[PDB]
C-alpha cells in the first residue's frame, strides 16, 4: 500500500541549530588540545543571549567567549537587524571544569541508540531527509558565497514524498509538498524570493524526476520573516534529535548528540549504529533495516544490541546479529579506534544531519565476513 | 524467533525530568488563571540554578519564585547534602511575557506528522520494556517518600531489556532479560545493602514474578557510587527525554517535545490525539498492535492524510481500518483539543512517568467505535 | 592662598549610570502602583545583558521587559552598531518579590551618619566643580538627541578641575584649570571635528566666560578613539557613581547608594533631609558654607546627634546654628518622608546628572527658617 | 567643639564584601601567572548564586569555578543551613578576556581619588574606623580557630566615639556606643552569645580607657541571626567603599578597588595618595591631612595634586604641596614600583579596610627630603 512521508530540517540559524553548533564548537576546541576530553556542553540560545551549561574534565585551556562569538559569526548573526550579533550578545559561562587499557573504559551513561539504512538513497537515508537537509545545505552555501545575498541564517523546510512498498523495502515515487521558510533582508520582494527558491535552490537539489505537475509548492509561506534566531525565542542543545538522524524514520533513543565526546554513547553508539546498519544494507544482505544497541554507565559491553530486517533480507533476524556481532565491537572503547572519535570535526554534523554524508568514518561501510 | 528490545525511564530527580516538570508547572500556572495562555517554556537546571526562558502570550501573573520552589520541594531537593535546594537555589526568569492582543481582546502549524503506537502487551497498553521501566522509578519515589529507604535520594534512572517473541506481528513477552538501576544515594548506606534492597523491595514489588528468573541480568548501581546527582552532577533541559514521555523506542516519532507548550502546538496536542486513536484501536479488539501516522498540511485543519500500519495483527485491511477512523475521529486540531479536554491545567502529571499509558489522562481513556 | 580641586560626572550612557537609571525606574514602577513598597533593587549591565537582582516587598505587577526596555531606549542605545540595543539586549530577572504582610494587609535602622553640603560659589548651591561636570554631559545628551552633532553616542565623563581661592573660610572659584570630556563617537567623524565641537560648542556654551582663560588646559577625547563604549566596554553595576551623585569629592560621605532604595532606607532619605537643612542654612544667609552631620542611633527616631560645620563662614557659633536647625527641622524618618513627599515615584529623574544641585526635587527648595 | 562620630564596617560574609574578596581572588588569580594582566572584574551576590563580569587582557588561564568556589569555602559559606554553600551554588561567568617605557603608562580611567591620614592612632586611622574593623576581623579569627564555633561569617558592626578638637585635630574622648550583629548557628543562646561578644571580641580589642559606665552596647540588637550571606539578599563589588576606606572620614572620590589592578587609578592612586598623607604625619608634618589627586584616560601624570592641612601644620598648604611634588611621582606606572602593584596580594586587602595595617607597602611611610 502507498503512504505520504514527511520530514522537516532546519538551517544553522534556526535557535536550536545554533545550539547544537556553539555545543560542538565547545567540544572541537577542547579535542584540538586534549584528544581525552570529557565534554558535556549544553547551550541555551534566547533574545540576546548564549548560555554554557554542564560539565568538562579536560587539559584544555579554551576561551569560551572566542568559540562561541565565533560560531556565532560564522552562522552569519552579525547585526541586530538579523536579530542576533556576536559581537554583542550576552555570553554565560557554567561550565564545571575538572582535570584527569582504553578498549575497556566503561560507558559514560545508560541508554538505547538505533541505527538505520534505507537503499531508497545512495547515501542510504530516507529521500525526505536527504532532500529536507539538502535544501537547507543549498540556502546556506548560496548565502555565504553572494550568490543570493539577501538570504539570511534562520530556515525550515519539510519535504512530503508518496512512497510504495515493495517486499518491506519503501520506494519513492515523487515529491507531494515542498516547504520552506527562509529569513532574508528587508531589501528584496517575495515574487523574487520565491522565483529564487524553485529555480536556485529546489531545481539544483531534488531530482527533476521526483517533481510533477502536481506537487505542491509552498515557498515563503508566512510571508516576510526578516527577524529570526534566536530573538524573540529559545532554543537549546539537543532540541533537534530527530532532523539529526532519520527524520521520523526508523526508531530513536532519545539522546541528543551535541556537546559530547565519545565516552557518551548517546553520540558514539548511534554513530557505531548507523555503520552497522549501512554496512548490512551496502552488503547486500538486506535493503532496509533498524539496529538498537544498549548499555549501562560504567559497564564497557552492550547489554542488548538487536537487528529488524523488514523482512528484507533471506537471511534471519537472528542470522544478521550473529554476522553483526563477528563483525562489529561495539564497546565504547573499540568505536573510537574504529570511528576515529578522538577528532574535532564535531561542528561540522551540527547541522545538515550527522548520517548520509560520505567524509564521516560511519558512513564508510565495513566489508563484512560472513 | 526470539529478540531483545530495551527502553529506559527516569526518576523526577534527573535533571532533564526537573525541567519538564518545571515547564510544565509553568504551563499550569498560566491556564489555572488565563485556559488560552500561549506558553513555550524551557527550563535549564544546573549547579544551584533554574533558568526559565521562552515566550509567553498570557493575562496572568504567576509568582515563578514560588512555582519554581515547590516544584524543587516536591522532587525532594530541599538540602546542599543533596546536591540541591529548593529554599537556596538560584531561580532566574528570562520569560518573555506579553499581553494578548489589544483589538481581539475588545471584540494548524507546520507540514508534518505525528504517531501513535499501542500494543495489547499490556493492560496499559504500551510496551512492558517502558512500562517496567516508568514503575521502577515510581516504586523508588514511594519507597523514598513514605521513609522505607531513607537512603533514597531523587535523581534515578532505570533500563528494562525484555525477550520477546512473534506471533503474527504481536509482540509477546517472554521474560526479563536485564534490569539496570542506578539511583541517587546519601553517604552512609553501603553497596551491598543498596544492591540487596533494590532486588528485594523494588524490582520483586514492581515486576511479576512470571517474567524474573535466575538468568535475569541485574545491573544495580552499576557506576559503584552516586552521591552527586540532580543538577550538580549532570545539566538538565526541558524536552530532552522525548523517548521516555513516548514509547521507549516502540513505534515512531517524527519529532518535538512535550513539556512547557500549551494546547496550541499540535505536536502536543496531536500526538496525545494519534495515541487516543491507536489505543482506541487496540481495546476495540480490531487489532493487537498499531502505528497510526497522521500528516497534517501548513494550514489545512483536516489532517492531510492518515496511515494505519497494523503489523498483521488485524483481520480488516489498512484501508478498512482508516475507513473506520475517519467514521469515528475528527482529528481536526481545535476539535482534538475540546474532546480531551486540553484547556485545563494537568500537565505537570505528564511531565514524569510518561506521557502514555498510565489512566489518569484523556487521551488514555478509548473512544467506543462505531462500525 | 589659592588650590586646585576636581569632581567628575558621567553621561546616562555611562554604564554605571545605566543601572542606576534602570534601578530607580523599578523603583518608580512598583511606588506608581503601591506606594509602600519596600524596594532594594540592583542592576547589573555587561555585553547585551541587563540583570535585575534583589528583594522587594509589593502589591505591585511590573512588567520589567518593558521597564528595562524603555529605559535603555532613552538612554539612547538603540542598534548593535552602538555596542548596545534595547530591543535585543538580554533581560533577565532575578529579583525575589513578596506580597506584603498577609496580617498587617488585614487590619529608623543602622547606627549611622549622614552628610548635607551646600556652598554659596553657585546658585545650585553646589560645588562649580561638580556643577560644571553635570552640565557637560547634560549637553552633550542635549546636542545628540536634537541632532546638532549626530555622531554622538550616549556613553560620556567629564572631568572639571577649578582653582580656588578662600575667604573666611567660603570658597571663590577663579577660573576653570582643566576639562577633561571623553564621549563615545561613530566611527565617521575624526578627531579633530570632534575636539573642535567640543570646546566650540559644549564648554563654551556651558562654562561661563569668565572662568575660561588661554591658559585653561582641555583634554578632550585624550584616548584617542572610543568607539567601543556602554556596557559593552565595561560593566556597569548600581551604586557604583555614589560621588558623581552628590557632591563630587567636597563636603563628606559616610555611606551608602541612592538608586533603587525606597524612602524607608534611611541613608537616602536622611541624605535628602542634611542636603535640605545645609541648603536652607545657606540660602537663609545664616553661613556662606556648612556641612550638617546627622547621627541615628538603632532604633530611636528622634536623631542622637546633629552637627553643623560652618568652616568660619557664619557669625553666628555652631551652637546657635544647631539650636535654629532643630527649631525649624523634625528630622526623624517618618516626618522627612512626609515633608519631602518621598511616596512619589519621581526617582527615575534624580539617578543621572547628580541628586543635588537640580531645582526638581523637594530636598532641594529650602525652608524659610524663623529664629 | 565636641562632636560624635560613628564608622561601620562588615564581615567577610555580608554579600557586598563577599563581591569584593571573590573580584581580589579573580585578580591575584590572574597576577600569579601573568604579573602585567589587565583586570576589571565585578562579582554580583545573590540567593545562590555568584556571576562575575568584566574584563581581562591576561596570558593566564585562570578556572574560574575552582576560584570562586574556593573564596566561597574560605569566607566559610558550606552548607545551606548558613545560607550558602560554595559546593553547591550557581557560578555564571561574563569575563571578555583578550591577549596583549612602562613609566609612561597611560591611566586605566579618568577620576580623583583621596587618601587621608591623622595622628589619633599608631595606624594613622581614625578611632572609630580602626575599632569597626578589628571587631569584624576578631570575630573571624575566634570562628575560624574554634573560639567560639557557634559563630558564622556574616557580621556588622558600628562604633560611635565622642570627640573633641585641637587646632584642628581630633582627639577622641570615649566609646560611646558598640552594635555588633553576627551571623550564629542555632545551637547557641543569645545570652550566652551577649556574653562572649562583650568579653572575647570588645574587650580584647578596644582598649580599656575608651570604656566606661556609660558606654552603651547592643549586641544582636536584631535578635536571632541565623542565615545570612547573599541568600534573600543582594550584594556587588565596590559597594562598601567608604568602610573600605576611613569609615566617613576625609573624602572620597568614587572609585571602588576590588577586582582591579594597577593601571587602574582608581586603585593604585588611592593607595600612593595614602601613602602621600601618612608619610605627611609620620614626618611630622602635620596632624592630619587630606590629598587629592586626579586623572585622565590615557594620560600617564596626575591633572591636579591638592594638600589640605586642616590647620595642624606650621608650613602653607602650598608649601606641603611643593613637599609632596619633590618626594613622589605619581604617574601610575612608578606607582606600581614604588608600591609592588603586580604581586598577587589583593584578597588580603578586600576585607577589613584597605589602610591601617602594617605589611602593605602604602602603610611605610617615606623619608621625606625638605
Amino acid at each position: 500500500g502507498t503512504f505520504l512521508f514527511t520530514s522537516e530540517s532546519v538551517g544553522e540559524g534556526h535557535p536550536d541549530k545554533i545550539c547544537d553548533q556553539i555545543s560542538d564548537a565547545v567540544l572541537d576546541a577542547h579535542l584540538q588540545q586534549d584528544p581525552d576530553a570529557k565534554v558535556a556542553c549544553e547551550t541555551v540560545a534566547k533574545t540576546g543571549m548564549i548560555l554554557l551549561a554542564g560539565e568538562i574534565t579536560s587539559r584544555a585551556a579554551v576561551d569560551y567567549q572566542k568559540v562561541v562569538r565565533e560560531a556565532v559569526k560564522h552562522i552569519g548573526y552579525d547585526d541586530s537587524s538579523k536579530g542576533f550579533d556576536y559581537k554583542t550578545c550576552n555570553v554565560l559561562v557554567a561550565l564545571e571544569q575538572q582535570s584527569p587499557n582504553e578498549e575497556d573504559i566503561g560507558a559514560g551513561d545508560q541508554g538505547l541508540m538505533f541505527g538505520y539504512a534505507t537503499d531508497e538513497t545512495e547515501e542510504c537515508m530516507p529521500l525526505t531527509i536527504v532532500l529536507a537537509h539538502k535544501l537547507n545545505a543549498k540556502l546556506a552555501e548560496l548565502r555565504r558565497n553572494g550568490t543570493l545575498p539577501w538570504l539570511r541564517p534562520d530556515s525550515k523546510t519539510q519535504v512530503t514524498v508518496q512512497y510504495m512498498q515493495d517486499r518491506g523495502a519503501v520506494l519513492p515515487i515523487r515529491v507531494h509538498t515542498i516547504v520552506i521558510s527562509v529569513q532574508h533582508d528587508e531589501e528584496v520582494c517575495l515574487d523574487e524570493m520565491r522565483d529564487a527558491l524553485k529555480e536556485k535552490v529546489i531545481k539544483a537539489v531534488v531530482p527533476a524526476k521526483y517533481l510533477d505537475e502536481d506537487t505542491i509548492y509552498h515557498l515563503q509561506p508566512s510571508g516576510r520573516f526578516v527577524i529570526g534566531g534566536p530573538q524573540g525565542d529559545a532554543g537549546l542543545t539537543g532540541r533537534k534529535i530527530i532532523v539529526d538522524t532519520y527524520g521520523g524514520w526508523g526508531a530513536h533513543g532519545g539522546g541528543a548528540f551535541s556537546g559530547k565526546d565519545y565516552t557518551k554513547v548517546d553520540r558514539s553508539a548511534a554513530y557505531a549504529a548507523r555503520w552497522v546498519a549501512k554496512s548490512l544494507v551496502k552488503g547486500g544482505l538486506c535493503r532496509r533495516v533498524l539496529v538498537q544497541v544498549s548499555y549501562a554507565i560504567g559497564v564497557s559491553h552492550p547489554l542488548s544490541i538487536s537487528i529488524f530486517h523488514y523482512g528484507t533480507s533471506q537471511k534471519s533476524e537472528r542470522e544478521l546479529l550473529e554476522i553483526v556481532k563477528k563483525n562489529f565491537d561495539l564497546r565504547p572503547g573499540v568505536i573510537v579506534r574504529d570511528l576515529d572519535l578522538k577528532k574535532p570535526i564535531y561542528q561540522r554534523t551540527a547541522a545538515y544531519g550527522h548520517f548520509g554524508r560520505d567524509s564521516f568514518p560511519w558512513e564508510v561501510p565495513k566489508k563484512l565476513k560472513y
